[PDB]
């Protein structure tokens, strides 16, 4: 029948930092068109909260909305008569699922107690969850109150990808992250023979096998008497230094040849004895 006011939106809810504008149409012939913050102050223009007034509409733009922004805004018109209609819009500022400062290739040592870390958060407290394939909860895996999952005896097969999924049932909002898990495993030397034997002056020869086990794969360095063993014409090592061949053994070559195997998770050393 008579004067009335409308707004582009009625109920909006945006993340923090998000921006948006609303338009207030005043169907009629208003002399007055004014906005009001949820505090009841007649909005004045600021380059972050801007108010543009044209014709019979009025646009209110909120840039990078913070938390002091939520509330019931009101556009309110007034003609030459005392008639004074208004429309209102409800703004809700919230927090998207954030995953701040969350490193991946997370490394852990074979035996230790691992805690895979996922720093995730949202306005209504997120509902986090850990997946491997697919869910997980096997009396060795458990989610701490801080959202991280722990693995008590992080065996190396445990090594893999883990999804830290998070949902906000209040918004049907979901988002995950995929973390890589690395199981560092100290070196484990393996050499079937640690006691060899050739004949002196005769141009005999002997190869010495030393294999290891670890993640990363261990580096095998040999030592003799007190010096690192280099190749030379005397010794020839091939299989990434897993096979030490001593050429032209005399009497002086008899005795321990020590085998070192190293990685970032420790070291193992075993030696062979060469009898002449
Ligand atoms: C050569 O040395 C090994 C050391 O394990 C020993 O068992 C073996 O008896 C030796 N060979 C001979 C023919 O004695
Ligand atoms: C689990 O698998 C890894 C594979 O590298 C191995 O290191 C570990 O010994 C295994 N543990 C069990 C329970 O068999
Ligand atoms: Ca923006």
């Amino acid at each position: 029948a008579l004067l009335q006011v409308t707004i582009s939106l009625s109920k909006v809810e945006l993340s923090v930092g998000e921006s948006k504008f609303f338009t207030c149409t005043a169907i009629g012939e208003p002399e007055s068109i004014d906005w009001y913050n949820p505090q009841g102050e007649k909005i004045i223009s600021t380059q972050r909260v801007v108010v543009q007034k044209e014709g019979v509409r009025s646009r209110l733009t909120i840039y990078n909305a913070n938390i002091e922004d939520a509330g019931i805004y009101r556009c309110q018109a007034t003609d030459a008569k005392g008639q004074t209609q208004e429309a209102t819009v409800v703004l809700e500022i919230y927090q998207k699922l954030t995953f701040r400062e969350v490193v991946s290739p997370q490394e852990f040592k074979q035996g230790e107690d691992a805690e895979v870390v996922c720093r995730v958060s949202s306005s209504p407290a997120p509902a986090v969850s850990w997946l491997y394939h697919t869910t997980i909860s096997d009396n060795r895996f458990a989610m701490l109150a801080n959202n991280n999952l722990q693995i008590l005896n992080i065996n190396k097969s445990d090594e893999g990808i883990y999804r830290c999924e998070g949902r906000v049932e209040a918004r049907g909002e979901i988002d995950f992250r995929d973390i890589i898990v690395i199981v560092n495993v100290p070196p484990a030397i393996s050499m079937p023979q640690k006691s060899f034997n050739a004949t002196a002056e005769r141009g005999e020869e002997m190869t010495f096998s030393c294999r290891a086990s670890g993640s990363p794969e261990p580096a095998i360095s040999w030592f003799r008497n007190g010096k690192l063993i280099e190749e030379n014409e005397k010794y020839i090592l091939k299989g990434s230094n897993t096979e030490l061949t001593v050429r032209n053994i005399i009497n002086s070559d008899g005795g321990p040849y020590v085998c070192r195997a190293t990685n970032k998770a420790g070291e193992d050393e075993k030696q062979a004895f060469l009898q002449v």
